[PDB]
């Protein structure tokens, strides 16, 4: 199994015309968590956040669920806040988050100004605690060649 870091985030140009697709990677090797994980995302120029476009996909030892943003906050996994048209805060409960993966995919759409940008930007802050640990806070900002 490849060792991934606990969080990370990409994104790609594929599919749509004039959308960039971003990936938020939650725990891809199932470690085991003793706290919400929360994430404060930021997202950079040239993009408006497709609100509607959030898809999980979710993976432990028990089952493989790719659900809604809607279904996501029914089943008890967490909650999302969309604190402007652009930023968001996201939150994985500990419980459903043990020993469980997220890959959350999310769609922005390219702005006139966007399509003039040499890079597209998305910044995030989280924050998570692992086992025997002491609480981690991580910052950092993924780019996506244009």
């Amino acid at each position: 199994e490849r060792d991934y870091p606990f969080f990370y985030k990409v994104g790609d140009l594929a599919g749509e015309s004039n959308q960039v697709r971003w990936f938020l990677n939650v725990n891809l090797n199932k470690s085991d968590v003793t706290e919400d994980i929360s994430i404060a995302d930021r997202q950079g120029s040239g993009q408006q956040l497709n609100k509607e476009s959030f898809t999980f996909d979710i993976v432990n030892d028990k089952e493989t669920k790719y659900i809604s943003l809607a279904e996501f906050e029914q089943q008890g996994y967490g909650k999302i806040d969309f604190v402007t048209d652009n930023d968001f805060n996201l939150r994985f409960y500990r419980d459903k988050a043990r020993f469980t993966s997220f890959i959350v995919r999310y769609t922005s759409t390219i702005t006139e100004a966007g399509q003039h940008q040499a890079t597209f930007e998305n910044s995030y802050d989280i924050n998570y605690q692992l086992n025997n640990q002491d609480a981690t806070n991580e910052k950092n900002t993924s780019q996506v060649k244009n």
